[PDB]
C-alpha cells in the first residue's frame, strides 16, 4: 500500500475577537469557528509511526488563537490567508494549509433608537464562509461564501412547460410559494500570495455585500420561472459587478409548501385562487445546483 | 392497575398561512408548528381496546387546517384558544385541550429602502410560542414566551462576591463577556372562556413587545452583578407594564467565553485588560432560573 | 415584586470515568451528562446583587467531577442521590438539589467472539436517564428512564374503530407499519434519604432491565390494537415485577409510514396486500402519553 | 456569462421497503434515504426559463419510489446503479446521474433468545452509504462507506515523538483514551454498466462487513501510535482483502477526553497512573483524512 492523499489538523476551533476603542467606548465583536487541515511530507506519520513529522492538531489549535491575537479577524478571507500562508512558511515540510473559517453574526444593538456600544443580538443564523487554500509554489485560492439565507415569497413564482412523460404527476403551477435556504459562492481569481491577498481587502466586504444584494433583490423581484432560471441571474449580476471573481455557485433547496383541499370538509375552498391554508414539506426536496462562469463561445451562440 | 393520567394527538404539525390584499397587491405570511394534545374520559382507549373514545390524531391534524382556514392565525393567544375550544366544545367527553404554538419569523424583505410586498426573510431563528390550556369547566390559561433571542455583550458584566470554599477556583471579575439564549415567559390571568380572550386580543401583540424591548434594553443597559440580579430586572418591569399577566419567567444560560493565557507564547499578553481572544465554550454552561410575580409582604419587607 | 421560584447551577456537564482492574486487565467505562439545579435561601441573589448566597456553577461543576472521583457512578440514581445530598448538606442555606443525569451507551466490543477488555462500541443512541430530587426534610425522589429506544415492526400492529365525523378522513386499517421512539419513566417510592436508596441499590438495574425488556417484547409480540393499548400493557407488567415503583409513564410518538398509490404509474399494484414501498414521514406524527399507577377502585371495576 | 456546471434533483427521499415471506412469516425491512442529481443538456433551464429539459424533481422522486417497487432495494450498490442507469436511458438529454443513498439500520430483535419475524431496533445510528455515479459513455463509478460508527479505547493509545517549538503546549503521553466517529469509504474499480455491476453482486455485502470487522479488530487491538498510524493499518488490510477496490478514505475526528487535575481539592490524585475521571471535549477536535491505494513503486521503497 501507500498513501495517495493524506491531510489533518484541528476542526471546530471556535474563536472570538473584541477590538475595544478606548476614545469613543465602541466595542466590536467577531466570532468564528476554523478549521486548519495540513498537508506535506507526512505520510510517514501513517506509514512508519513517524510522529516527528506531526506539527500537533493541538499546536495547530494553539496557532489559530495565537494569528488571531497578532492579526486583523476581518475579513475572513485575509485572516484565512494570513494563517494559512503561517503553516506553509513557518514548517519546510508542509506544503499546503487548507482553512475553513465560519463567521457567526454578532449585529449591534439599537437601544432606543441609538446603536449600542457593546451589546449584540444574533440577528440571524445566516454565516459568511471562507475556504483559503494556501498551496506552496501555487499562491492562494479563495472560496468566499453565504449560507443560511432563509428566504420566501408568497408569490410571483411559477412552474410549467417542465417535461411530462409517464413518471409525471406534478401540476403546471402559474402561481407558488418559492422558499429556499441560500448558499453562494464566489471564487477569486489565484492569488500569488498573501501581498496580493492584501492589496485586495476591501474588495472582500464590498463583493460579499454585493452578493447578498443582488441574492436578495433577484429572488424578490423577479417573476420566477423557475429556480434554474432565477438563480442563474443571480451569479450573472454578482460576474458584472466584480471581475476579480471567476466563477459564482449556487446550491438552493426547493422547500415545499403543498396545497392543502379541504373540499371534503363543508366544501371548504383552500386550492387556486383560494389557497391560503398551506402544508410545509420538511422532505423531500427539490436541490438545483450551477456553476456560472464569464462566457468564451464567439459563434452559436 | 389504572390509568392515573392520559393526553394524545398531534405533534409537530407545521402550517403556513397567507393574507392577500388585493387592493394593494400587499401579502403577508405566518408560518408555525403546532402540537395539540387532548384529555377526556379517553382511558378505555389504553385498557380495553376502546377506540371508540379516540378522535383520530389525524383527524386532530385535519382540524387544525380547517381552524386556521376560517380563523385568523394572529395573535397565537387567540388561535390556540380558538383551536382549543373547539375540542372541548364539539365532543363532550373530551374535557381538556393543550395547545402548543411556535411561530417562525418571516419578516418582510427591504429592498432598495422600500418594504417588498410579498418577500420575506428568516431575519432571526428566535421563536414567539404560546402554551394554551383550555380546561371545561375551569376556563383558559395562556403562557406566551419568546425564545432563542441569542445576545453578548462584551463588557459591563461582573461576577464577585459568590460563596468561596474548599470547592472553589473560579476568579472573581469585574469585566467579563456575558452571553445567553433568552426565554421568557409570562403567564396570564385565567380567562373565562373564548370570549374573555377576544376582548383582551390587542394586549397579546403588546405584551409580546413589551417583553422584547425590556429584555433588550435591560440586558443592554444593566452594569450587570450577576444573571440573576440582570433577570430581575426585566422581569419586574413586564410585571410593571401589564396588570394581567401574574408572573414572568425566565431561563437564561450561562454561554461562557474564556480568556486564554497566551503567555508562554514570546510573552503575548491575551488576559485581564489585554484580553482580546477568548475560547467560547459549548459546554458546560451556567443555567440560571427565576419566576417572579407581584408582592404580598406587608411586614418585614 | 418578588421571587415565587428559583434555581440555577450548572447544566451540560460531561463526565467520563473508567474503572481498571489491575489484576485482570478489565477496563470498564462510564460516560454521562450532568446537570444540577439548587434552591434555598438566594433570593437575595436575584434582588439585592447578593452574590454572598451563591455557591457559583463553576463550583457545582468542581463538585460534580469531584464526586465522581470519590464515588461510584453506577447505578446513576445511586451517584444522583450522593450528589444532590452534598449540596443540602454542605450548605445550610440550600434547601433542594435537582440532580438529572443522561447516560450514554459504551458497549463492550466482542472482537473474534471475546469481549475485548478495553475497547467499546457506543451500540445505540437509546439513554438511561435519572432525575433524583434530593428536598431537605422531604427525602430523595427518584425518576428512572430509558428513552431514545427507537423501534419498527412491520405488521401485527391496527387502527380501527375510532371516531369517525366530519373531521375524519383516515381508513380503518386492520395491518400497518408501527414505529415509535420509546420514553418510558418509573418512578420510585419517597427515599428518606442516602441510606434508604443504598438499602435498593441491586434494584436500579434490574429494573430499567425489567422496563427495558417488557418494552421490547410488549411491542414485538402484541397484535396491537393502539398506541394506547400497547403501552398500557407495558406500564402494567412492569408495575406488577417491582413494588417499589409508583408509577409508569410512557411517552410514544406514532412515526407514520404512508402507503404509495402507484396504480397511475403502469398499473403498479403498491396498496392493501401488495404494499412495499412506503414514504416515512418526519412529520407531523402523534404523540400518546399515559400514566399508570396501581388501582384502588373497589367497585364499579 | 455561461454555465459551466449544473445538477440538480431531488434530496432527502425517505424510502422504507418491506419483503415479506408468505410461507415462513418471515418479514425483513429496508429503509434508506436517497438524492438523484441530474446533469446534461439542461443549460437553457437556467439561461431561457426552458423548462422542457427538465425533468421535475417530482417526477425524479416518483422514480425513485417505481424503482424501488420494481427491483431489490439491497445491496445498495445494485439499487443505486439501476436507478442511475434508468435515468440516462430514459432521457436522451440526460448524461449523468449521481445517486447518493443512506441506509439506516433496522435490526431484527431477538425476544427471548428467538429472532422475532417482524419487530426490529435501530441499535445504532451508524450508516451505511453509496455514492453512484453514472455517467453516459463513462460507466458507473461507486464509492461505498460506512460512517458514525463511534467507538473508545481507555487504554493502549499513545501520541509522543511529535514536533515541538515555540508552538507547542502538548503533553507527550504513553497511555491515552482514544476516542472516533468512523467514516470509511472504499473506492470500486470502474465499472461498464449495470452488468458488470450485477456480475459483482455478492462482494458488495462482502467488502462491506470486511471493512466494519477491519476497523473494529484494528481499532480495539493495535497499541496506537497515533490515529494516523492506526486508521493506515486498517485501509492496508481492506485493500488486502478486495482487489475490485482501488482505494481506502477514513476520515476520523480525535474525540478529545482531557484529564482533571483535582489536586488542589484535598490533594486528590487523578491524573497519570491515578486519572479516572475525565472531561470529554465537544470540540475542538482533531481530524485526521487519508486515501491508501496500492504501491507502484519499485525503487526508493
Ligand atoms: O425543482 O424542485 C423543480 N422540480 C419540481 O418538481 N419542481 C416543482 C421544481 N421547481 C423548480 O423551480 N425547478 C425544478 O426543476
Ligand atoms: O452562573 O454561571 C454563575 N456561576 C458561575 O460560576 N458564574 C461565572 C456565574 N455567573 C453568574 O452570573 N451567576 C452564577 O450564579
Ligand atoms: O395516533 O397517531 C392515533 N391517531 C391516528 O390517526 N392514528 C393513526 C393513531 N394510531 C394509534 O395507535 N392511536 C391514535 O390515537
Ligand atoms: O491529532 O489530534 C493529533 N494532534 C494532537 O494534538 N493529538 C493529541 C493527536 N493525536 C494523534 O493521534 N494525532 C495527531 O496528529
Amino acid at each position: 500500500s501507500a498513501v495517495k492523499a493524506a491531510r489533518y489538523g484541528k476542526d471546530n476551533v471556535r474563536v472570538y475577537k473584541v477590538h475595544k476603542d478606548e476614545k469613543t467606548g465602541v466595542q466590536t465583536v467577531y466570532e468564528m469557528t476554523v478549521c486548519v487541515l495540513l498537508e506535506g511530507e507526512i505520510e510517514t506519520s501513517y506509514t512508519k509511526a513517524d510522529n516527528s513529522v506531526i506539527v500537533a492538531t493541538d499546536s495547530i489549535k494553539n496557532t489559530i488563537y495565537i494569528t488571531a491575537k497578532q492579526n486583523p479577524v476581518t475579513p475572513p478571507e485575509l485572516f484565512g490567508s494570513i494563517l494559512g500562508t503561517h503553516f506553509i512558511e513557518k514548517y519546510n515540510h508542509i506544503h499546503a494549509a487548507h482553512v475553513n473559517i465560519v463567521c457567526h453574526r454578532w449585529t449591534r444593538m439599537d437601544i432606543d433608537g441609538k446603536p449600542h456600544p457593546h451589546s449584540f443580538i444574533r440577528d440571524s443564523e445566516e454565516k459568511r464562509n471562507v475556504q483559503v487554500d494556501v498551496v506552496e509554489g501555487k499562491g492562494i485560492d479563495i472560496k468566499s461564501s453565504l449560507s443560511g439565507l432563509t428566504v420566501l415569497k408568497s408569490t410571483n413564482s411559477q412552474f410549467w412547460g417542465f417535461l411530462r412523460d409517464e413518471y409525471t404527476t406534478l401540476k403546471e403551477t402559474w402561481d407558488r410559494i418559492l422558499s429556499t435556504d441560500v448558499d453562494a459562492t464566489w471564487q477569486w481569481k489565484n492569488f500569488s500570495g498573501l501581498q496580493e491577498v492584501r492589496s485586495h481587502v476591501p474588495k472582500f466586504d464590498a463583493t460579499w455585500a454585493t452578493a447578498r444584494e443582488v441574492t436578495l433583490k433577484t429572488f424578490a423581484e423577479d417573476n420566477s420561472a423557475s429556480v434554474q432560471a432565477t438563480m442563474y441571474k443571480m451569479a450573472e449580476q454578482i460576474l458584472a459587478r466584480q471581475q476579480l471573481i471567476e466563477t459564482v455557485e449556487y446550491s438552493l433547496p426547493n422547500k415545499h409548501y403543498f396545497e392543502i383541499d379541504l373540499s371534503w370538509h363543508k366544501g371548504l375552498q383552500n386550492t387556486g385562487k383560494n389557497a391560503e391554508v398551506f402544508a410545509p414539506q420538511s422532505d423531500p426536496n427539490g436541490l438545483i445546483k450551477c456553476t456560472v462562469g464569464r462566457s468564451s463561445l464567439k459563434s452559436k451562440l
